[PDB]
């Protein structure tokens, strides 16, 4: 029933995802001279450093706008992926799996935690 738990069970899944080959495409934002068209495509860019410095700032108040902004790195890589089996997306793919499995019981503990609080 710790409220507060869940930003200390977010940084170490950052930290994980951090430590992951998949996630190096999407630990910091895109380059423009190397995808030009990047932005006439994708309007809210977003990336795993953008997350953590949000968390560490003390800018997210649930687990749940975290997840928001994680997912939104996972919509943007299927929105500008040329195709279904590129290296990129595919590497999204496993990563946006990675962080669904660990990501349920954070959810599930604060949602928790907070309906206990309010009882
Ligand atoms: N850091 C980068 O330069 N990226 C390249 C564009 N991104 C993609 O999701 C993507 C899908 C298919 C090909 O690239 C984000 C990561």
């Amino acid at each position: 029933y710790d409220i507060q738990a869940w930003k200390k069970q977010c940084e170490e899944l950052l930290n994980l995802i951090f430590q992951c080959e998949d996630s190096e495409p999407f630990r910091q934002p895109v380059d423009l001279l190397e995808y030009p068209d990047y932005r006439d495509i994708i309007d809210t860019p977003m990336d795993f450093a953008t997350v953590r410095e949000t968390l560490e700032a003390g800018n997210y108040e649930s687990p749940m706008e975290l997840c928001k902004d994680v997912r939104l790195i996972f919509s943007n890589s299927k929105a500008y992926t040329p195709s279904k089996r590129s290296r990129i997306y595919s590497m999204s793919l496993r990563l946006s799996a990675f962080f669904e499995e660990h990501i349920s019981s954070v959810l599930s503990d604060y949602k928790s935690a907070l309906r206990f609080h309010k009882r």
